[PDB]
């Protein structure tokens, strides 16, 4: 619009730029940064009122440990093995910590997650059967194939996924799209392309069929 | 040698050509092809014979209903996993058959982790111990490094890695090369590049971490 009452916030606005630069570029050169961006301050301290609720050593971060015994928004816990995940997407640094500014992106990650669950959990309030797998995948841009949908409902639940097993699934295909950027940053695979969501698909298809 | 009496055959004889426009394009094409030029012809009605024994219902192929039920060279048995495995690396023409010659390959290759197994079996016989699996690995051609290695053996084996394990542990690494040569072989990923043994390993090694 060309309307004065009506105007939308502008990617890469320059009053960000300040907080932008004074980040860690690990964190501003990943996939998940604009993230970051869809979060407004008065978020801020909600989300940093529950980092210190999993942050039980007061540290300033969370360590893996922190994750496994986390409770999360919407009643969301954490296993092992999906603690694991969400500090190989999101400790960009590599140094075994969420810093808050991760865990942000994290928590925004998750939440988006939920409202998923929420959307597509039609057949039976609180759970996913395994069809609507495939929708809810896809809205959040994993676009897969029934093939790949029906495994991962097999891998990561049941009859049904609940909220936990779809967190799950949904770290899985997050953490593939930090391999693929790894991967693909790799200089013997010539210039790196721009990221296709379809491409990235068929990779998540052929991944998931090595999990089993 | 330039030695009349010590003449080694050449890849790629012209004595070989007849069978080998015969094949089908789907195994002509596959990454483990040079596997077949391995065995000798005295060997190929041992192959046969067991190929028969594991072929329950006579139909000239393997199914993986037969290869779950299968028991093949040195008392190996493949679990539920490890059989699909072998159906995703050796059935190249994706009918959810393994023919006569796909099975020559992945008996072969069995022999060949087979050998590996019991020389690198040296702390205890019968079993590969963590620090063991990584020479075996590369022995085979598989670059990976330690962190990865002891990931393999925490998610395939328990103490101590038995025979089953360590083929459970090839068959994924394998398929993991089947994967890779399906990515790229997209167009989307440029020209495709000549095979590199250390770009795959650290393929590997990422494709590992999705596994946990
Ligand atoms: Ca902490
Ligand atoms: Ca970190
Ligand atoms: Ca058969
Ligand atoms: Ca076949
Ligand atoms: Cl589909
Ligand atoms: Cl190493």
């Amino acid at each position: 619009n060309f309307c004065l009452w009506n105007l939308q916030p502008i990617q890469g606005s320059w009053m960000g730029a300040a907080c932008i630069y004074q980040m860690p570029p690990s964190v501003r050169n990943t996939w998940w940064f604009p993230l970051l961006n869809t979060i407004p301050l008065d978020q801020y301290t909600r989300i940093y009122q529950w980092f210190m609720g999993v942050d039980r050593d007061r540290s300033g971060t969370l360590e893996i440990n922190e994750l496994m015994m986390g409770q999360f928004p919407g009643g969301i816990r954490l296993s092992p093995q999906t603690a694991l995940r969400m500090m190989r997407i999101f400790d960009t640094d590599f140094n075994g910590h969420i810093s808050f500014y991760e865990f942000m992106a994290m928590y925004k990650f998750m939440e988006l997650a939920y409202n998923l669950f929420v959307m597509n959990a039609r057949a039976r309030s609180g759970t996913l059967e395994p069809h609507e797998i495939l929708p809810a995948l896809q809205q959040l841009g994993f676009y897969i194939n029934q093939r790949t949908s029906l495994l991962l409902h097999r891998l990561f639940a049941m009859a049904f996924c609940d909220l936990n097993c779809w967190i799950a699934i949904c770290a899985f295909a997050a953490q593939t799209r930090s391999a693929y950027q790894m991967i693909f940053m790799n200089p013997y695979y010539g210039p790196m392309k721009p990221f296709n969501p379809m491409e990235f698909g068929k990779f998540l298809d052929v991944v998931t069929s090595l999990l089993e």
